[PDB]
């Protein structure tokens, strides 16, 4: 009841601007993250992506980690600022050269890329005119997916077009905490339009310059939501945080259009979406990956912020550093896109966990919690394929630590320990536990 499918994928998943560092090097351009990381007060820590994990140099140093993991293969995201430094604009060909010999390398120690052209780094001058508020973005999105795909297409198989449209939208453009940091529904609604119409332009444009056959996918962040109560204000409460998280980006990728209640609850902030453009975005998809954390239970806030729901913990359940831990979440979540939507197969795109990690007496990281953590999800997933679910992998957040975002480097979800100021890596016991389960398969 352990095992997976013999060619089941197993990986661990890192973002270019959370690992890479060498920001300003071999012609890569200013991405939206540079500018907000580099904003006094937008990151919890006052860190950057400047150096990060130093990943553009060390990325053999992390194919050795992945390799000591018995992973079969490694998420990761080219950095639209390395390919087309302007945005829209020339190549740049040493950046496009650099990750061809990451694939190289990857494919070398056995490690099957794959790769997201999109993990939040738009750049610079596209946010100047715009970014994800103008539909000129989605265009040219489409135009470097096509460059990426042309010359390494030969050797990857397995692309997402964008990670989470959710967190870029509503994190960057309504709610501030993410880059650019704009605070408005109207342009985080328009965002996510112009996202989800990049997807869409972009899978095209991806068969049409592969070399050989692609699959293709996007990858969601998806929170399971409960109602904390079976009162009306309470599960309207948990279907508006659904919609307003989940069904906003399923429903139009599934040809389903927008979710009517949510387009009613947003009113005119909504985008005009036409047509035309709801049947790009739902070109058919190889693949659909799922990133999961935690759930959301609601309780109806009338006076917050839409979507009106707050989150009520649950004292019955543990948390981590910075959430909740519920593994059930994800069986639900999977038994949900099963049987109430078309997309398969399905892949967990990153799933893993933060600890106030520290190097041990020994040397180890005795990350217990994470172990647990991975275990039962795991668990979860056995018995989601037990449901009939069509899972062909699962990627661990993250390989190593990083910059996770507006928390900077003060929140460690690796599986491998970072030294920021050595940059050493060093393997956490969930990782080697990790490396033992799926050496018995
Ligand atoms: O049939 C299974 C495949 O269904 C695709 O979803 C399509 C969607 O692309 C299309 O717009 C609407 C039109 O009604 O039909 C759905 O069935 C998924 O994208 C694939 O992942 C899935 O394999
Ligand atoms: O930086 C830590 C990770 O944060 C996650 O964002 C979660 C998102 O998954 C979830 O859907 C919403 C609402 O429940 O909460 C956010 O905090 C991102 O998905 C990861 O990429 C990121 O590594
Ligand atoms: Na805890």
């Amino acid at each position: 009841g352990e095992r997976f499918p013999a060619d089941f994928v197993w990986g661990a998943a890192t973002a270019a601007y959370q690992i890479e560092g060498a920001v300003r090097e071999d012609g890569r351009g200013v991405s939206i993250w540079d500018t907000f990381s580099h904003t006094p007060g937008k990151i919890a820590d006052g860190t950057t992506g400047d150096v990060a994990c130093d990943s553009y140099h060390r990325y053999g140093e992390d194919i050795g980690l992945l390799n000591a993991l018995g992973m079969n293969a490694y998420r990761f995201s080219i950095a639209w600022p390395r390919i087309v430094p302007l945005g829209a604009g020339p190549i740049n060909q040493a950046g496009l050269d650099h990750y061809s010999r990451m694939v190289d390398a990857l494919l070398g120690a056995g490690l099957q890329p794959f790769v997201t052209l999109y993990h939040w780094d738009l750049p610079q001058p596209l946010e100047d005119r715009l970014g994800w508020g103008s539909r000129a973005t989605a265009t040219v999105f489409a135009e470097y997916a096509d460059i990426v795909v042309r010359q390494l297409g030969d050797r990857v198989t397995h692309w997402a077009t964008l990670n989470e449209p959710w967190c870029s939208a509503m994190l960057g453009y309504y709610l501030g905490v993410h880059a650019p940091g704009h605070t408005d529904l109207k342009r985080g609604l328009e965002a996510s339009h112009n996202l989800l119409l990049g997807h869409g332009l972009a899978v095209q444009a991806m068969r049409a310059a592969a070399p050989q056959p692609l699959q293709i996918g996007i990858v969601l962040n998806l929170t399971p939501t409960y109602p904390a109560s079976d009162s009306p204000e309470d599960v309207a409460a948990a279907r508006r945080f659904d919609g307003f998280v989940n069904r906003w980006f399923l429903d139009p990728l599934a040809g389903r259009g927008y979710p009517q209640d949510m387009l009613d609850y947003y009113g005119a902030a909504a985008p005009q979406a036409n047509p035309e453009d709801l049947t790009q975005i739902a070109a058919p998809l190889d693949w659909l990956g799922v990133n999961y954390y935690e759930r959301m239970r609601a309780v109806d806030a009338p006076d917050a912020s839409l979507p009106q729901a707050q989150r009520l913990d649950d004292p019955d359940l543990p948390h981590t550093a910075d959430r909740e831990v519920y593994p059930e979440g994800l069986y639900d979540i999977l038994l949900r896109l099963h049987n109430d939507y078309p997309f398969r197969p399905l892949y967990i795109t990153q799933n893993g966990c933060a600890l106030h990690d520290e190097i041990a007496e020994d040397g180890g990281i005795h990350d217990g919690q994470r172990q647990a953590f991975f275990e039962a999800h795991l668990a979860q997933l056995q018995r989601a394929l037990a449901a009939g679910v069509p899972l062909k992998g699962y990627f661990a957040w993250s390989l190593l630590d990083n910059f996770e975002w507006a928390m900077g480097l003060s929140m460690r979800y690796g599986i491998c320990y970072t030294n920021f100021e050595t940059l050493e890596r060093r393997i956490k016991d969930s990782g080697y536990w990790l490396r033992d389960f799926i050496a018995g398969q």
